[PDB]
């Protein structure tokens, strides 16, 4: 639990800085999140830590895994320390589509469906943005969800999460999440928040390609039904004859 007992081997991204790090003792691959408190008030700093204990709370093969956390006083730096997934997000793979013009196997679909499907059940038990950007995968074909830790439009808002939530509102954006997978966009795209309320109340999209089974194409729409109660449960959706062994975690 100290910063000299790992190496950083680079920077991945730039609230602060992700690196890729390896834990000395092993020599196993890690990532932290590089914090600078310095400037935040007892009361910044005490939610903060709270936050990080939320965090240390869950361990699930879909969640993106804790490992530890590494004040630095003197550089008034915290480095959260977690699981290392090689694959990237989902926002990178999506967009790597878009440009390649090529879409993901219903194999690869069906992955991140069921995958994310469980880790949503456990966060539900338990009482974390369901976007891509917040949706990494590891080097076995696993998937994790992660949490982040005004000038956005909101793709993969609710109808309810609009005229103010519930677990029903989780699922349509699981839907939503899906859905760009499949299309390469999302289900309603506009260029203001306002257009986008109007073709959310439509609730009308373009089928996901032709390439997805009707199974697939069936039960994506079920998720992104206006009504919340037409919307199938983690354990409706898992139900699904779609949904085999080998979609779920394996070690
Ligand atoms: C801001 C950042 O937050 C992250 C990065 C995580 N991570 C773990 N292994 C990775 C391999 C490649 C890229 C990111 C990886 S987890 C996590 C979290 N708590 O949600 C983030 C978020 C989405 C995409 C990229 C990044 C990064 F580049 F900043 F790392
Ligand atoms: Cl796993
Ligand atoms: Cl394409
Ligand atoms: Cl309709
Ligand atoms: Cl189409
Ligand atoms: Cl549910």
């Amino acid at each position: 639990s100290r910063a000299e007992d790992y190496e950083v081997l680079y920077t991945i991204g730039t609230y602060g800085r992700c690196q890729k790090i390896r834990r000395k003792s092993d020599g196993k691959i890690l990532v932290w999140k590089e914090l600078d408190y310095g400037s935040m008030t007892e009361a910044e700093k005490q939610m903060l830590v709270s936050e990080v204990n939320l965090l240390r709370e869950l361990k699930h093969p879909n969640i993106v895994r804790y490992y530890d956390r590494i004040i630095d006083r003197t550089n008034t730096t915290l480095y959260i320390v977690m699981e290392y997934c090689e694959g990237g997000d989902l926002a990178s793979v999506i967009t790597k589509g878009t440009k390649e013009r090529q879409y993901l196997d219903e194999e690869f679909v069906l992955r991140v469906m069921t995958q994310l499907t469980l880790a949503l059940k456990e966060c539900h038990r338990r009482s974390r943005d369901l976007k891509p950007a917040n949706v990494f995968l590891d080097g076995k074909q696993n998937v994790k969800l992660g949490d982040f830790g005004f000038v956005g439009t909101p793709y993969y808002m609710s109808p309810e999460q609009m005229n103010r939530y519930n677990e029903k509102s989780d699922i349509w954006s699981l839907g939503c999440l899906l859905y760009e997978l499949c299309a390469l966009m999302p289900p309603f795209t506009a260029f203001s928040q306002k257009e986008l309320a109007g073709k959310i109340r439509e609730g009308k999209f373009r089928r996901i390609p032709y390439r997805y089974s009707d199974e697939l194409n069936e039960i994506i729409t079920r998720m992104l039904n206006l009504k919340d109660y037409h919307r199938p449960s983690v354990e409706e959706i898992l139900e699904n004859p779609l949904i085999l062994e080998h979609h779920h975690h394996h070690h």
